[PDB]
């Protein structure tokens, strides 16, 4: 598994691709990468829903977790900020690419 | 969205069935099961990841979290257990159906 990690103003992008299809075993041994824990993340990517809630679980102690949908935006599932669950960051895929992207 | 809900000795299976497209708005109005926070919770069911997310930050209090994958078992994916991220819950679907199930 790759990251690929982009600190925005207000919360951090971290994008993830399967080279390979996984187990779920492989969840103990993922390096997750670390991010400004004063800002929220957007999780990004496809793969397992499983891999999404670990995902969003690991970053719990930020302000919010959002997750990508092609169709919507990131959706809020959890905040302990002023955006409620359900609400929805409307990301631009041109604009976050203006970003500096970190490998992990 | 229907919750139906079986409660077994070390654990909580949540199903949930949506019979109509929902919005994220959504998720700030769901009434979400009360369960045994004493017992981990097994979370099934068709729909949007972000409502997986969503549902699995919500029990997040209890022991371990698991998501169920039909090709799998239930993956964990928290836990404040003996359970590891990443291990398999093995639930066999004619013998949780022993089990009572509740409506919420």
């Amino acid at each position: 598994m790759k990251f690929a990690v982009i600190d925005r103003k207000n919360f951090t992008l971290i994008h993830f691709e399967i080279e390979k299809p996984i187990k779920p075993e492989i969840l103990k041994e993922i390096e997750i990468p670390s991010v400004d824990t004063r800002k929220g993340v957007v999780i990004s990517g496809r793969g397992p829903i499983w891999l999404h809630c670990f995902l969003a679980h690991k970053y719990h102690h930020t302000p919010f977790v959002a997750v990508y949908d092609p169709r919507l935006g990131a959706v809020v599932v959890q905040s302990h900020s002023e955006l409620r669950e359900g609400d929805v960051i409307d990301v631009v895929v041109e604009e976050i690419l203006k970003g500096g992207v970190r490998h992990v």
